[PDB]
């Protein structure tokens, strides 16, 4: 049984996009972008009315299997753009003019595991050589100033990098799919928990992206809209900058695509609960966040390039 207030096993998640694609045919259609490393299809909701040269959003969650409330929001998204389309003139608007891709999991293999063995697990679920040791960590296998400092290239480590760039079927399904329809994408969020952060290009050095200024204005815009409802407290900033070095992620790797508006959301909370974010948080992190989202998506829409 799915409820967008609780966090749903795989199962529910893949029931649940081909439900919400059939009651939904004119505002939802569904395709599979490859399969993960054990084999499981990967999802892609095109979320927005059909149209013609329509530009898009790229929005993804899970990358990190534990980061449970990144998966629970995706969802919500899907549940705001369904509900509110029709009865709310920004969603009308964004949905007309925008088309919203929608990747509810990427690493499904590992978010598989966090259900039955290891539920603080992060990484996929690929095999090593010389080891026994499991996983990649997705975020790290980009082809963004790869497997540099800040990823590691220990496989026994949760940044391991891989093999080589995109070597995991999910990162490249991903970076396969953005380079296939990259003259219609113009933004890119990947999202994750937990510290409150939003973070922008770079990750992967110490450097500025050419639009700082304009990342820097709308990041604190979109804390600002955040934290109308609830009073929930962001920081933002570059990646390298405000957080750590990142090498090998998909955000970065985005923006040097030509993607020029790409963030990554870390969401609630900032250490009390941490990944094990309590269902009872789902809906208040969820309706905060879509706040900063549709500030972006706004945004974006007025700046289209
Ligand atoms: C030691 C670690 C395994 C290492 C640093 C903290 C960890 C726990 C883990 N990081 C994590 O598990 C989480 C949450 C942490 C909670 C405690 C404070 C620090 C964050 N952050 C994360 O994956 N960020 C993304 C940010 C991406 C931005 C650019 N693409 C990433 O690293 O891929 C990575
Ligand atoms: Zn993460
Ligand atoms: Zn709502
Ligand atoms: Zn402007």
């Amino acid at each position: 049984g799915h409820s967008y207030e609780k966090y749903n096993n795989w199962e529910t998640i893949e029931a649940w996009t081909k439900q919400v694609t059939s009651e939904n045919p004119d505002l939802i259609s569904r395709t599979a972008i490859g399969t993960t490393f054990l084999g499981n299809n990967i999802y892609l909701l095109k979320v927005g009315k059909p149209g013609p040269n329509k530009p898009a959003i790229f929005m993804d969650c899970g990358i990190h299997a534990r980061e449970w409330i990144s998966h629970a929001f995706c969802q919500w998204f899907v549940r705001e753009a369904v509900l509110t389309y029709g009865y709310e003139s920004h969603m009308t608007e964004f949905l007309n003019k925008l088309d919203f891709y929608v990747l509810p999991v990427l690493n499904i293999d590992g978010y598989i595991y966090t259900w039955t063995k290891n539920r603080m697990w992060r990484k996929t679920r690929s095999t090593n050589a010389g080891t026994t040791c499991i996983g990649t960590d997705p975020n790290r296998n980009f082809d963004a100033g790869w497997c540099t400092t800040g990823a590691s290239t220990d496989p026994c480590d949760e940044t391991y990098c891989g093999s080589a760039a995109e070597s995991e079927k999910e990162t490249k399904a991903l970076a396969d799919f953005i380079r296939n329809n990259l003259s219609s994408i113009k933004a890119y969020l990947s999202i994750h928990s937990y510290s409150q952060h939003i973070v922008y290009p770079y990750s992967y050095d110490y450097k500025l992206p050419e639009n700082n200024a304009e990342l820097n204005n709308l990041a604190k815009a979109a804390v600002k809209e955040l934290a109308t409802l609830y009073g929930t407290k962001y920081t933002y900033g570059p990646g390298a900058t405000t957080l750590y070095l990142a090498p090998g992620g998909g955000d970065d790797w985005a923006y040097d695509q030509g993607i020029k508006y790409s963030f990554t959301f870390e969401l609630r909370d900032k250490g009390r609960y941490g990944f094990i974010l309590p269902e009872s948080q789902i809906q208040a992190t969820c309706e905060e966040t879509m706040l900063a989202i549709k500030y972006v998506t706004n945004y974006v829409l007025g700046h289209l390039y």
